[PDB]
């Protein structure tokens, strides 16, 4: 009964992470429409993801950025072999049901549309489709896992070009791996106390508003079903599944600014399974060229001399400074 | 002048309740004249809601929102045979009372039109036509009941085409319930102290300008002839009946900033009875297209497939994020 | 003289009382020009108000607002038999004696013209003439009364055609008259206390620039020969002849952000006596269509079907919300 | 020893003084040029006052307003008979010298022209031509005395054509007299030290500057030899003198922002000599008509029969507001 | 060697003071190429001081303000017979050698240039040619004078044509000079202690740098080869002379924002050595009339009659306020 | 990794070392392209830096500065004979590497690039090219060295053509040398611990994620293996290193804002061992006269008569102020 809820569990969570190792060590592109997908293919991406802005237009364009419209996802699945990936509001269920129904390979939670919900991500262990979700530390990226997530990448600061902030959550993560390894069994239980705090945040704005104290209650359901304490425990055996595994136990993707083959390499060579990039190609002036390069550098980071002849022809990025990003796009928690 | 006003005024409160139901299950759309009504009726709307301008266009204008024009509203009672609703300015009793001469099948006292009063809400037990009202939380909306809303929605944020706000407000109500029903009577006597304190506002004003302190004095009459504790009784009474029946006595409905038909999924799937919206429709591309999607996506939001089909044509869309709503309308309480 | 003097002197404050009597039940109306004058005169109003700009317009003029030109408030004068009111500027003394002189039928000390005086009103009993005087709460009003004012409006925003700043200050001042019928006479003396306050604030400048302590010094004349005893004495007469009477010794009208009939109702509906619009009426479409709207309004406020009736052909003109009124000019104090 | 020099002392300030009270009960007219001068003298002003431009339009130009052009001043006592007056910067004794030199009546130490020594005022005892100051208080109008001021006027906001200010400074230096003649000869000291402080403020900079505590030492000369004790004595002397009088031992005359002939006559009522009006007059429309109502103003200011006639035809440009004056020129002390 | 030393630096010192003497009573005026050179000369200036931009013109232009070109420094000493003087950035040691090795008769290390040293300036005592150097303070002149200025001037506030900021420069100097007259050698030395404070401000800055306290110790070579002590020692001879003499060892002259005539006579008139103007002069409207009217009244300042007379042409000049200065010019340390 | 590798970590180390030597007492210019190269070494440039845009340029582009196009990098080392150098993003150990395997002779980890990595320089020991880099005091240049930096320079503000602040970076690099040398060595372990501080940056980010307190742990591996004791230790050892010979144990170079000879010679007065230049030669008006110049400035910085003749035609690089450079470029730590 309660054995074989948990072995389903298990059995579907290591099917979902099975099509993520599909993936890996490639380069996932993000395209709006037919054409990209095709020079995407065509460049060697090992996937595309359908949206309907790259995230530097999504910057530009402001207002409210939802699910690509459904015509363009279809049109996308059509144009390519390679599997389809598409993007989601946070929190955003309907869409990613409309997203599995349409038969996208793996659907984004993503934080650079405009989130649905401010408390909480989908249930992700509901779905048939794998979830991929973004994580600027190691507690984001636990929680994520834990809703679901088969596969997760950093954040990064989508659509600026600045390779800054891939860099920072890879690091965050790393070291706090770093640290969950050099630690006993009874203090790595107090960072999963922590890491599961954001659940209550609900809970407490209700408190707050019902003008009792802001407290947790021991048999009070915080999120879909479960008692804080209870996603204590669950977070907490997989934060040891980590300290065994040295790493996260899924696929784990470099994300955002990505701009030059360069980036790239730097971001394999920091141990990360693939790279994600949208806006560095086709915001760059020489398209095919640059995605077909940032492919290459992804294959041969480790051959500097592979590197400095892959970069012989294209003429951009691009831009956005720490200086007014005027949309700072790492938070969903 | 007997048990008569305790046993018709709730025989008149079920009735307006009931009025209410009529309209549960379906989508009520802001319609600003007489072609928008029409398209309104025939994309399945199942009643309309009158106003000057759609929500994001008052946020444009800026000035002071009033309620429409009584020739505009004339003109949309004619052009359907569905229920008109038509807005009014929060506490404003002329407004009100004009709009239910004119023979209107609700009154919705609007947080998007410009409040007449600072204080307090109209008190709406008065009326003979049923009152529809928003709400962000459970204090406000057990208020709103008790001055004889007939009707609750979420206020969301009117006019941002952004989803989050909504589906912020279902979720601190809902989780407030929850609360609720997990408490000992007592415990539910203290919240009903704490949603009663919007009242003493005007009387705490008034102590401060005549150099008193600001304390609730047992006897002292706050709000149409009701003592704050009376307040504080009839509320616990409304508490009480809440913790028992799991949801809000009256019709519950989603609304503000639903701009696509997986949004209005999203809400039914909440458990909210129906959608309210205004500029979702008129402020995209192609309004009668949208219109039905999302009339179609409330009647099947528990069918992804369908839902699926239902949006492959329409080109719309919103502007508003976060950064720079430049009003916040989620203001009343 | 001794004793004829002074029956004189006590009968004159009720013959001036007497005056703003006439003008209870109606609605009076600013007018810039002969022209307007003849169409609030015609539309039924029982009086006009000149000034040289509707606040409205002085808002958007800037600068400062005086007196109107003394041909124009001749010319005015003439083109109508109902009683013709001027503003002057707050503690202007010449301004009103000129206009006083010119034999105009009241004059009122307006926060919308620019104060002549930062720390004193005008000290309206040395007048024949009888003042209309603003009002923000009850203290204000007292105050205004005991400087000799014959009646009282409130100030409300004006020229913003926003209804809810009059809204606050009826029932600022209402609640706090329930308040003082609720106190023993010992309580309300202690208001009568904090009522008297500002008229020590040109005392107490002249105190820190003396270099000594701000204290009220017993025997100390303060405002035109009184002691602040003096005046806390007298103001407490008052505040007992308002809890013995239920409301305000003198004629009671509401005014600013008048913009519609339901307006005006809703003003006569909280138990003013009477309303005065400016800018809601020439700044309106219509204006003779809403002049007569809201006149036939106030007559009949309590009868919705008529209020509907009333309401069905005008136009007008709406602007200045809660942000960015830029002169907030609810200060005289 | 030291016998006869008191005579001398005294003798040349009532001399000094003496000039002063030729001027008293009419308006001093601001004056750019030999047509304005003519215009002023034929409208009945009973001097003018020489200057680069009117303060209104001082405001306008910013940078630094100094000292009027020889050839001006020149020009202008050639276009009339009556006293002709100039300004100079505060502090400049180098301009106050030149005027003096140029043989103009009365030098004006103003605090409309960008001052010239942040610490000290002109040590105007030296002078053979009399001088004029501005004072927003008592302690600056009993300062300026002591330094040799012949008669002193009212700061205001000069430009503003906005009487408030001036009413201001009117009431806080007639109130401190009131709190004067109240007080026991010890309390009068004290307040003689309070109101000399601000000499000490150049000392205080420069014990700073060396490092040492901000103290007043006993033998120490602050200005123009005199010790701050000894400062302290004199002005008590003035303020005894003052205490006796119930007035200034000199002409005081209120200025700034006079802008229409009500403004004139209200500060004549407040009990001041009379009036200087520069901007009013040629920043109005019609500047003679203007020029002569303002004077036949201040002549018959007791009487509103003639105030009202005086004031039938003239309409002026006025302009600023409380809000964005932008200058605050009453600073000097 | 020991007592040789003493010999030749008071014999260099007393020479290059010496150089000053020379143009003592007289005006210098900044010249930015061979024309202006000339019309000061011809104007009576008793030398000239070469830069690129004139200090109003270095305020309109922002960017880096150097010393003038090697070119244009040269055509300008061929222009003229009387000493030419040229700018250098505050401790550009280079910029000055070149002046030197050019041989200009006087560098002026500028803080109208942009500083080249946050910490220290020239070391002046190295140089053969003598220094001019800005004093906005006692403090500051004392410790320019060590640092080897052959001259001193008030910084006033460059550029502006207001002369306030040098008045306030002039008087901060003199008030210090009489505050150090009145004091016990004891005293003095603790000013001399406070006056060499700033030379510890790259050491402190080090020491925090290094995790240190902030802390003077005692054997620590701060400048120069100087310990703190050695410096303070060095300062307090020199604050012992200006005890006894009354004024600044140095030639000591005004400068900064003189506009007119009368400034000029201001200056002179407050016990100045003499007047430097630059922007005065050149953006006045007739340069040469200004030139040599400023000249004749330094020449004639205590002469009334002839001040009078001298400024009967020109005009204005110049302008700035208080208000927007925007880069406050008096700054170096 | 025992006793083999101290002297094979020497051999390496000092190799690279010894390849900055080379460039010693020259200028290195940056460098765009291919004429600019040329130009360059026309002018006895010892050697270029090749970059996209100069500083001053990257300034006004704003967006993200990354490593050069290795098209341009080849180019530009095809038309020159002299090293070229390059510059790299801080901590982006791809672009470095490909920088390498292109040959190049130097890589300079540049601050005024948009940095990589928020955490880490890049770990140049493993590098067999030799690293230049930046440093604004000494406790960054010791780091800079210890991750292997063969030369260091000043950081200064790059494209501003303000020298003051490489001066200030000099200044705080000599003092904190000299400070060092007046040390006990116990002192000086102090400092070592100061020094190696900000490496913990991304340990205790990561603690604080974690709900832990920010503590160093003993055997905890902070960066490159290393412990913090351990930088503390080698850290330390270059503290002492220096100590004994007075400077740095590198080439150490000026720049930063040099836009003129005379700037460079102060420089090289400072004790620089030499001059990078990139915007003052280039954003000058006559590039190849002022190349020229500033190398025989740096090669007679000791010779007045020389800098005075060497500077006689060129003019420009205004640049920009302290006020607004709106990037504050030195910050990379
Ligand atoms: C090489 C460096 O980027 C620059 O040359 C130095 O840091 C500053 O360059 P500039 O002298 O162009 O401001
Ligand atoms: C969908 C995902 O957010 C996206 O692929 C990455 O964040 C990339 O952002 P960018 O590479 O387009 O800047
Ligand atoms: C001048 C008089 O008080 C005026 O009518 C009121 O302020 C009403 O203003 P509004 O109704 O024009 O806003």
């Amino acid at each position: 009964m309660d054995k074989l809820k948990i072995i389903m569990e298990k059995g579907t969570e290591r099917l979902k992470r099975g099509f993520a190792k599909m993936v890996k060590g490639g380069v996932i592109m993000d395209v709006t429409n037919a054409e990209q997908a095709r020079i995407a293919e065509e460049a060697g991406a090992v996937a595309v993801m359908a949206l309907h802005k790259v995230p530097a237009d999504i910057r530009k364009a402001g207002g409210v950025a939802r699910m690509a419209p459904v015509e363009k996802i279809q049109e996308i699945m059509d144009a390519v072999t390679i599997p389809v990936m598409a993007k989601c509001r946070i929190g955003h269920e309907a869409e990613a049901r409309i997203l599995e129904a349409l038969g996208v390979d793996m659907i984004d939670e993503s934080e650079v549309l405009t989130p649905a919900d401010p408390f909480f991500h989908i249930y992700k262990k509901k779905f048939t489709a794998p979830f991929v979700c973004g994580a600027r530390n190691l507690g984001e990226a636990v929680r994520r896992i834990w809703e679901g997530a088969a596969m997760i990448r950093t954040k990064g600061e989508a659509g600026t070009g600045n390779i800054i902030e891939a860099v920072r959550h890879v690091r965050l993560v790393n070291e706090n791996i770093r640290l969950i390894q050099r630690m006993t069994d009874e203090e790595i239980y107090g960072v999963a106390e922590k890491f599961a705090e954001p659940y209550l945040r609900l809970a407490f704005s209700v408190k707050e508003i019902s003008g009792l104290p802001k407290r947790v209650l021991e048999n009070e359901p915080i999120y879909e079903g479960f008692t804080y304490r209870e996603i204590v425990e669950d977070i907490y055996k997989i934060l040891l599944e980590i300290k065994k595994l040295g790493r996260l136990p899924v696929v784990n993707f470099a994300a955002g600014g990505v701009a030059t083959p360069a980036d790239a390499a730097l971001m394999m060579a920091m141990g990360m399974d693939g790279v994600f990039v949208g806006s560095g190609i086709f915001k760059s002036s020489n398209p095919p060229k640059m995605a077909r390069a940032i492919v290459e550098a992804v294959n041969h980071w480790d051959e500097p001399d592979v590197l400095a002849e892959i970069s012989r022809e294209i003429g951009e990025p691009m831009r956005g400074q720490a200086i007014e990003e005027l949309q700072v796009r790492m938070e969903e928690r």
